[PDB]
């Protein structure tokens, strides 16, 4: 239609991907993928409520932190009504509702309406606890008053969506493979390699005769398997791989509706280059022109009690409570499949379970269904994230094992679903096909509620306009999505893409106009400011909502305050206005873009970052971490958030000394300065220490606490943060200039440095309590992450570095040994750092 086909185009553009194209494609999985989301889609669309889904309020069932109340000692909310004019402050319980809330306002005002936060697209509606708003704890937790102004309820009538109506063993023959450049030093040979997979793990693997590296090598050999046609379980991928290892490409040799592939195939080949999940895609490489190709043939159809001893089921035990990185054994994995009974009664023990089953047999992945088809145990337990994330790794392919897990995030509430969104969308690409539970729980979850389907866009954006691995399979989920936020929604995407573009436009080109050498020389600086005008015309929407913090709406871009921060590379550094006339600040927005670094490193551990303070909340402890917004928008270059009134301890330093050359008093003298009254500055040294025992153990356990002074913030207010994240040693830092803030000195004592350790292995121990979650995470942020990491090797820091099996008493050790060999050194390496860090 005229506009049903420009309707298209729209989601098309906001996608950055165009998922009505087949060129690249050899069967159909996609197009049934679309098909079969409509559904989901559907259901939830329908079920959701405007009256809520509107305001998208924003609160959690958790309990109040217990670092949270002394703020309220007094069992009464200071909540300040805002309005036009007159700013009544009406007092409230922790227990009120926005409702009797709002009657405590017109029970105090005599002779429809909703109280959003001022300046930001927040609201504090709804059947809940005035406590249980995230708002109200994060005015509470930075001693901000909780404001709010009285203003109509927003019309649902804007989240419209528009209008919706053989037993023989496995055989494959090779023909050949193709690339069109070939003149490549060498003059090697190289043959093929075809190897059936389920789950990285491999069921068998057959190669060819070492034919020279020419132009074209055709084999026409066929490759006999062992493994029998019904066998081959569903999930099971034939994984060509081409050695000399230089190209792989998979392709499922069961489709989506559960018949087996069966014909000619012409693949084009990703390239390798010297255990990541790209290795893992069953999409092939988009770039026909100039990549590997492989010809192969397919020709050959549905689909398919006493009790443990006590010596074993001792054996069984000392099993299931190992870490998942401690690899298992022929002997471990046949004890805990033969009692599949007994270490069915725990739920820990299901991967380990699922991991001793041989999918490689019709037989005992029918029983292994028939184990799953009695899940009292597992689905009447507690939701353990942990174990759950377990089951959607790199690991498992069977979609009923996957499935069970995507089952107890179903009991998962907003804010949870937010803090594990990010690594719930990367864990998509371990799926064997498009559609799929997971899939489908993250759509449904996302149409449920505006601020996840927000994330959720970016995320799946972030992964789209830079994966060709899997885009297709983003870009099909993004626009299933798209198809059912609203119009409103919509709306903003459209204006956030938009911003975007251009100020990314804006950014690379400031990057050519300025040499390696540093400079931020007069002319770049020139243009800079000039550029900013031809887009602030009219082109570049008058505002728009920020990315990595949607209440925020960006207005006019304040050109006077944007410049271009040195380093190597050449970060751009934006500030807006707030679009909003009722907030109550002057605060503008900053915003940095740049290019050169992988922004999506950074998003993860950030991510990990809140997932650290979430944990140490529930053993309410609070170390003040920043983990500010970034948002990964394309290949090296993406946006980050500015900390208002923060700066590098570098130039902290280089702000009372020389540039080439470390007074350790520098910091405590910034601090009482840059602070009006004592009482603040006694705050400021508070802030200091617990937001520094933060970064200490946080970075520490991922392995990213060596950094250099100028990567390492801190606010006018004590609150400090690391930052740049995209990859004589050192635990972390805890220089003189901090250790003098605690007020200590080489091999000392104080009522701050006690203070220090106190929150540290309180918070650290605190951590090793959920051992197996960091784990898990650590080891899906480098498969999605970082570039091709041993499946072991790499991943096997963290659990060194979490130190799994000793005593936490020994830990509680561990952890200050640590924190002596800073004393060791001083301002040793701090001082060193100009070279580089290897290994
Ligand atoms: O990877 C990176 N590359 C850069 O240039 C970075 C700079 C940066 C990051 C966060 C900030 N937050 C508040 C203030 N200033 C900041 C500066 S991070």
């Amino acid at each position: 239609s005229e506009e049903s086909q420009a309707f298209q185009r729209q989601l098309t553009a906001l996608i950055g991907y165009d998922v009505t194209d087949v060129s690249n494609v050899h069967d159909d999985e996609l197009e049934f993928t679309r098909r079969g989301l409509v559904t989901p889609r559907m259901a939830e669309v329908a079920s959701r409520d405007p009256k809520l889904y509107a305001m998208h309020p924003w609160v959690t069932s958790k309990p109040l932190p217990e670092y949270l109340w002394k703020k309220i000692a007094n069992n009464c909310i200071f909540i300040v009504i805002h309005r036009s004019t007159t700013s009544q402050t009406i007092k409230v319980s922790p227990d009120d509702t926005p409702g009797a809330i709002l009657q405590s306002f017109f029970t105090k005002m005599a002779k429809d309406f909703v109280l959003r936060v001022c300046g930001r697209d927040e609201y504090l509606v709804g059947e809940t606890p005035i406590k249980n708003f995230q708002w109200v704890r994060h005015c509470l937790k930075n001693g901000e008053e909780i404001h709010v102004v009285l203003d109509t309820p927003p019309d649902p009538a804007l989240d419209e969506v528009r209008k919706e109506e053989c037993d023989r063993k496995f055989r494959v023959k090779i023909r050949g493979i193709d690339i069109p450049v070939l003149p490549r030093n060498t003059d090697l040979t190289v043959f093929v390699e075809a190897n059936i997979q389920h789950g990285q793990q491999v069921l068998c693997q057959r190669r060819t005769s070492p034919k020279p590296f020419t132009e074209e090598v055709l084999w026409n050999v066929w490759l006999e398997f062992s493994i029998k046609i019904k066998d081959l379980p569903k999930g099971a991928l034939l994984n060509l791989q081409i050695y000399c290892l230089l190209y792989y490409v998979n392709l499922l040799l069961i489709d989506h509706r559960f018949l087996l592939r069966r014909g000619e195939y012409v693949l084009h080949m990703w390239q390798i280059s010297g255990f990541n999940a790209d290795k893992l895609t069953s999409a092939t490489n988009p770039d026909k022109e100039n990549s590997m190709s492989i010809s192969i043939l397919l020709d050959n159809h549905p689909i398919a009690r006493a009790e443990m001893p006590n010596q074993l089921r001792k054996q069984l035990e000392a099993i299931i409570a190992t870490d998942p990185l401690n690899p298992l054994t022929a002997e471990d994995k046949e004890l805990l499949w033969h009692f599949r009974y007994e270490s069915l009664k725990h739920p820990k023990a299901y991967p380990k379970l699922f991991s001793s089953v041989k999918w490689g047999q019709q037989e005992i992945v029918a029983k292994t269904y028939q184990l799953l088809a009695r899940r009292e145990v597992w689905d009447q337990s507690a939701l353990d994230v942990g174990l759950t994330m377990q089951l959607l790794d790199c690991n498992f392919s069977d979609e009923n094992v996957r499935a069970i897990a995507v089952q107890k995030l179903e009991s998962l509430e907003d804010d949870d679903v937010l803090h594990y969104l990010l690594q719930l969308v990367q864990a998509v690409k371990f799926e064997p096909y498009h559609d799929s539970a997971l899939a489908r729980f993250l759509l449904k979850r996302g149409l449920r509620n505006k601020r996840i389907g927000h994330f959720l866009f970016w995320f799946l954006r972030s992964e789209i306009a830079q994966s060709r691995h899997y885009q297709q399979r983003f870009a099909v989920i993004l626009e299933a999505y798209l198809r059912g936020c609203g119009t409103a929604m919509l709306h903003d995407f459209t204006q956030q893409v938009q911003v975007i573009e251009m100020l990314q436009k804006v950014t690379l080109d400031i990057k050519s106009l300025s040499a390696e050498k540093y400079d931020v020389s007069s002319q770049v600086i020139s243009q800079l400011k000039q550029k900013l005008e031809n887009l602030q015309n009219s082109q570049l929407p008058e505002s728009f909502r920020v990315p990595y913090d949607p209440g925020l709406k960006a207005g006019a871009l304040a050109i006077e305050k944007c410049k271009v921060m040195a380093s190597k590379k050449k970060p751009l550094w934006l500030e807006f206005k707030c679009a909003d006339p009722t907030a109550l600040s002057n605060e503008t927005i900053g915003i940095i873009f740049k290019h050169g670094d992988d922004l999506r490193q950074d998003m993860l551990i950030l991510q990990i970052l809140r997932i650290m303070e979430s944990i140490w909340e529930t053993e309410s402890l609070d170390l003040c971490l920043l983990p500010y917004g970034c948002i990964s928008t394309g290949d090296k270059i993406g946006m980050i958030e500015i900390v208002k009134d923060a700066t590098t301890i570098a130039k902290i330093q280089q702000s009372t000394v020389g540039n080439t050359g470390f007074k350790d008093e520098v910091l405590n003298h910034w601090l009482k300065e840059k602070s009006p009254t004592e009482e603040k500055f006694q705050a400021a040294v508070e802030r200091f220490v617990y937001s520094c025992a933060g970064y200490c153990v946080a970075t520490f356990v991922l392995g990213i606490g060596d950094r250099h002074n100028d990567n390492i913030m801190i606010t006018e207010t004590g609150n400090l943060f690391h930052i740049d994240f995209g990859h004589e040693r050192v635990p972390f830092v805890l220089t003189p200039d901090f250790l003098f803030v605690m007020g200590t000195s080489g091999k000392k004592t104080s009522p701050h440095f006690q203070k220090f350790q106190d929150i540290c292995v309180k918070a650290y121990l605190a951590l090793r309590h959920h051992t197996n979650l960091l784990i898990i995470l650590f080891s899906m942020m480098l498969m999605t992450g970082m570039p091709q990491l041993t499946s072991k090797e790499d991943i096997e820091y963290i659990r060194d570095a979490l130190t799994v099996g000793k005593n936490e008493e020994d830990a509680k050790k561990y952890f200050l040994d640590q924190i002596e060999v800073c004393r060791d050194k001083g301002w040793t390496v701090q001082f060193n750092w100009f070279l580089h860090l290897v290994l």
